[PDB]
């Protein structure tokens, strides 16, 4: 588990990207960059050579679910682990993200404790 892997934090809420960034720093990860919607994340992922994606769901531009499908439906981006963070706690929606290929999930609000937990869970 590289602690200097390039990570993209996607969320329409700036403060949330901010919180995620610091929790990640707390766990020994400071190579984070941001995108405020799935529409701005894609082009970044398209040439940024990121290693990990943490994405919100509910986003006006391109919903987090659609972003993961684009990442998956893309031969150069389909190995990217994706942790979905979001308020949508409905099982039917978690299922949907699972079928779409997400690697992990985590419901807002969460702590550094819970985050690290999820991260380790993901690396496979
Ligand atoms: F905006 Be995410 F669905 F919390
Ligand atoms: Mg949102």
């Amino acid at each position: 588990a590289n602690k200097n892997m390039k990570i993209l934090i996607v969320d329409d809420f700036s403060t949330m990207r901010r919180i995620v960034k610091n929790l990640l720093r707390d766990l020994g990860f400071n190579n984070t960059q941001e995108a405020d919607d799935g529409l701005t994340a894609l082009p970044m992922l398209k040439k940024g050579d990121f290693d990990f994606v943490v994405t919100d769901w509910n986003m006006p531009g391109m919903q987090g679910i659609d972003l993961l499908k684009n990442i998956r439906a893309d031969e150069e981006l389909k190995h990217l682990p994706v942790l979905m963070i979001t308020a949508e706690a409905k099982r039917e929606q978690i299922i949907e993200a699972a079928q779409a290929g997400v690697n992990g999930y985590i419901v807002k609000p969460f702590t550094a404790a819970t985050l690290k937990e999820k991260l380790d869970k993901i690396f496979e």
